[PDB]
């Protein structure tokens, strides 16, 4: 039935929520209001479909979440990481959009931001699994997640990355990452808890659901306890430099993987050989955009708002090699960092920049049929 | 000791809340962020003031405000008028800002958008007095205003209007004028008026203020009888083309008086001789100026994102001398038309386009200091 053989499966990023998730008002994520990316791909004959993982967690809580959101079940973040790290072991379960996903049945993944980060790690989870809860099962027994087992392989067909922080950004290092800023997002995750919140921001394992008999008062003093507040075990740590040369220290390249990237440059060089923030980048980023733009390293200044191309175009010391936009994208087992796209800022990539006359919903629509042609042509050379 | 012998009465349009009457979060009218008009023009030696009369009320309900928030005293709107539209006679009551203001103490006055048309007609009231007061009063006894009365001359040294609608605007006659939309805002001005709301958006002389032992439900029965849901006394009606033809052809022109208006251009010709708004427009007002953008006529498509330039320009049927910037302002009894401010929109006028950084404080500082350096100079040649 489907145009393409395998699942498209399009995975947000950080401080994303998709579909029932997203509140009252809330933009659409894939596409905004310029290029329904899900409705619009599916009226084509596509079948694709949008991940909903943790919008504050780490890279690890992500993958784990975005396994169970394919595969069905309940999310099992592993004994030992939720030993270490001190939050429960089991989060929400999942119905599943492929029970049957298994060696052979291929799944394309497609992650803006963050969201790249968050599918490398899955795919090295389902390839080499983690050694900690190898280690852990090994010595202690009970069940291991086949997701932490290693050996899984013939599951994913490609990745694919849009403005995707393979190397961190400066932007998490000061300022998301900062100690006020922890304590703000984590406050509304504490909120937006309550006991009359229908939206879940991705970090309940770590306490944040009020009880429906628990008084506010009780729920802060119970969450102040939890590690959340010093932890590394979230999106503002793994977003830095070095919580990504983390990520990027621990994966490999897949030789039947086809990986592709995608970057924007929305900044523009002043007379001291700094970037600003173009006219034009979502008002929201012009501070982000300053403070990446002002870099004493020059190769680290130009950037979409909140990712310096050096870290979209691909993971630092991984194999890559430049593409043409014309060429076929059908190459395996190494980065093809398409020619960066002038004007399109970080989330112009999603569609969601309506203040934005220059970048129209025809392009967005080229944009994301064309990232599809490129996923049937790596369905039509295997 | 200020440098200016007249105090400088600015007064703000449509929509506007100044100082304590504007909500928790609100932008300052009078130069957003960008350039604080009334505390920079103090801070410079300058007696400067912002009028706070109705948001949604008529321009007679507004003049009659304005002539109170300057004299001092309890608002009358008129006994005949009233009567006629089905309000209260008497509205707040102002401490006065120059309570000693009578002929020979003079005013400037400075208007915004629909400010610029309230303080021609109160201007008019001064000198002319209202005929239907007059003639109730000598029909019925009782008092009658000060400001009903006629033959107040010299008490207005200069009128100067910003994107004013001296024409009136296709955005009143197709969208703000229309039932649905007067059904929106009396809504909002009903809500406002609950008996925990401490702003006032200028309707509550129409009954839009509910009682401290009055249900809701009970205030919602009484203020559906009230003429306002159908009256034509509001700044809806005022603002249609009908309506400020309405205004140009009750007023005149004072030869006592220095007349200068500014006008705006935020749009630009497309293939077809239709006005598009430019990238930089305040975004709220990108659908109305291609309403206006798109007119039958025309002379009446270039705009400001909610003001036709050959509204804003002069009234059409009063005299006019195009003026360059460098000539003094100082004519008496003509409108004085500055050369068109490009890239200005409506709100680039008052500072509030935070998302535009073409439009620099240094530039809006530079404009509001040429008006004071004008009027100065209005005194000078007396
Ligand atoms: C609240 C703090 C913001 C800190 C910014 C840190 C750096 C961010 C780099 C990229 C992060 C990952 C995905 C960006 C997703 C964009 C989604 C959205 O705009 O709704
Ligand atoms: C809610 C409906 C708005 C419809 C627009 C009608 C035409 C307006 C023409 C000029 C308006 C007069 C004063 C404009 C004051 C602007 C103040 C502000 O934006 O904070
Ligand atoms: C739009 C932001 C509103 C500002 C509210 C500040 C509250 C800070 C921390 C609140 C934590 C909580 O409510 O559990
Ligand atoms: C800005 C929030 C929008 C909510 C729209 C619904 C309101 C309908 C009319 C309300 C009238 C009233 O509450 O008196
Ligand atoms: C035309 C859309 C109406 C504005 C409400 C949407 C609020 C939001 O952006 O979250
Ligand atoms: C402004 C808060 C309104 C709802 C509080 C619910 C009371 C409870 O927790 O038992
Ligand atoms: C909950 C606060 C209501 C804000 C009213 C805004 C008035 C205006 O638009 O002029
Ligand atoms: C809807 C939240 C607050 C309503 C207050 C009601 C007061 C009253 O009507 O006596
Ligand atoms: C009530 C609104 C919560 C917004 C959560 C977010 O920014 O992803
Ligand atoms: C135009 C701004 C309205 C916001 C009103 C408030 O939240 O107080
Ligand atoms: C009349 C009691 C409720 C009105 C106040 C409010 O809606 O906040
Ligand atoms: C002046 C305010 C009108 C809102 C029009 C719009 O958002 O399309
Ligand atoms: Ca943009
Ligand atoms: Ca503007
Ligand atoms: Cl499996
Ligand atoms: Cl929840
Ligand atoms: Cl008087
Ligand atoms: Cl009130
Ligand atoms: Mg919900
Ligand atoms: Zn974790
Ligand atoms: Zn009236």
């Amino acid at each position: 039935q489907p145009l393409n053989k395998y699942p498209v499966v399009f995975v947000h990023g950080f401080l994303g929520l998709v579909g029932d998730n997203a509140p009252a008002l809330y933009p659409n994520y894939w596409g905004g209001n310029k290029f329904k990316v899900i409705e619009e791909l599916r009226k084509q004959g596509y079948n694709v479909h949008q991940a909903s993982v943790s919008a504050f967690g780490s890279n690890y809580d992500r993958a784990v979440q975005l396994y169970y959101y394919i595969k069905g079940g309940r999310v099992d973040y592993g004994a030992a990481h939720a030993a270490k790290y001190g939050h429960e072991r089991y989060g929400k379960t999942y119905k599943g959009i492929m029970p049957n996903w298994e060696p052979g049945k291929k799944v394309h993944l497609v992650g803006h931001a963050m969201g790249g980060q968050t599918i490398r790690l899955m795919e090295e989870f389902l390839r080499n699994g983690n050694k900690e809860e190898i280690a852990y099962h090994q010595a202690h027994g009970g069940e291991i997640s086949p997701l932490f087992t290693g050996g899984h392989n013939n599951m994913v067909a490609s990745i694919t990355t849009l403005a995707t922080p393979h190397n961190g950004s400066q932007a998490a290092d000061k300022f998301g990452n900062t100690e006020a800023v922890r304590k703000i997002m984590f406050a509304l995750n504490r909120f937006m808890g309550n006991k009359y919140s229908n939206i879940d921001l991705g970090l309940t394992q770590w306490g944040f659901k009020q009880l429906p008999n628990e008084s506010y008062i009780d729920y802060i003093k119970r969450v102040s306890k939890s590690k959340i507040w010093t932890s590394d075990d979230n999106a503002a740590y793994d977003l830095t430099l070095d919580g990504s040369a983390k990520l990027n220290n621990m994966t490999s390249m897949n030789p039947n993987i086809t990986y592709t990237t995608y970057t924007g440059v929305s900044s523009h060089t002043g007379p001291l050989g700094y970037e600003n923030p173009d006219l034009g980048t979502f008002f929201l980023m012009d501070t982000t955009s300053r403070i990446i733009g002002h870099d004493a390293r020059e190769e680290w200044r130009k950037n979409d708002g909140v990712v310096p191309v050096i870290s979209s175009l691909h993971p630092s010391n991984q194999p890559f090699v430049n593409v043409t936009n014309n060429e076929p994208a059908t190459r395996r087992g190494i980065w093809q960092v398409k020619p960066i796209l002038q004007g399109w800022d970080h989330v112009d990539f999603i569609g969601v920049d309506f203040l934005d006359f220059k970048r129209k919903g025809s392009e967005l629509a080229n944009f994301y049929i064309g990232i599809i042609n490129d996923l049937l042509s790596v369905e039509a050379t295997e």
